[PDB]
């Protein structure tokens, strides 16, 4: 574990990570798609042999010994707001899980179902309150990535609420 586990947020490319591992926001088919999903394809194209899994679930692929943890979101044009957010919640239960049989002391997370999976809608405050309830009983130091501004400094201001 960390010594004083915390969480923090940058604003930058997630494939430039200094963590011990990285979670994709990754389709249910295992593809390349856009977006972390694309960069995270670019970068460990190794980890996408076999990592296809369901909605709300989550499979770590090695490339070399570096873990790759594709989480798979809700995409909210197909799901129910309800049946969405249940899958949402889901996926970052699954994440913390894997974080923990991994044993890395640090992990890189993007915010899942913020994109393209969003059905359009901000879903910033949903998203990471669905990760804190995941990683909180984790001892990781967990450290976000976005690429807005306005994000980087919404992200901050609820981390430090807590602090
Ligand atoms: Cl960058
Ligand atoms: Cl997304
Ligand atoms: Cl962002």
């Amino acid at each position: 574990g960390a010594m004083a586990p915390s969480y923090r947020v940058k604003r930058m490319d997630i494939a430039k990570n200094d963590e011990e591992c990285v979670v994709n926001a990754a389709n249910p088919r295992g593809l390349p798609g856009d977006g972390v999903c694309k960069a995270v394809y670019k970068k460990w194209p190794e980890s996408f042999k076999n990592s296809a899994t369901p909605v709300g679930t989550a499979k770590t692929v090695m490339c070399g010994t570096y873990p790759v943890i594709h989480a798979v979101g809700p995409n909210f044009s197909n799901y129910t707001e309800s049946e969405g957010d249940r899958e949402l919640a889901a996926a970052y239960r699954e994440v913390a899980k894997e974080v923990t049989r991994l044993g890395v002391n640090s992990v890189a997370i993007p915010l899942l179902s913020t994109g393209v999976y969003s059905g359009g809608k901000d879903r910033l405050t949903q998203s990471l309150n669905h990760l804190f309830t995941a990683m909180d009983s984790t001892d990781a130091d967990v450290v976000i990535y976005c690429r807005d501004k306005e994000w980087e400094k919404k992200i901050s201001e609820a981390i430090q609420m807590r602090t």
